[PDB]
């Protein structure tokens, strides 16, 4: 598994994707985006 996670981001925004926080929502609403684009492994929408 290799699983390395503790506890929760001191924020409220989080990326489920690349493990990433934001303090502002139009921060990682946006971030988030990034993703929505190339072919990483894992995929989403579906
Ligand atoms: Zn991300």
């Amino acid at each position: 598994g290799s699983s390395g996670s503790s506890g929760t981001a001191e924020k409220p925004f989080r990326c489920d994707t690349c493990d990433k926080s934001f303090r502002q929502r139009s921060a990682l609403n946006s971030h988030r985006m990034i993703h929505t684009g190339e072919k990483p492994s894992g995929p989403s929408s579906g």
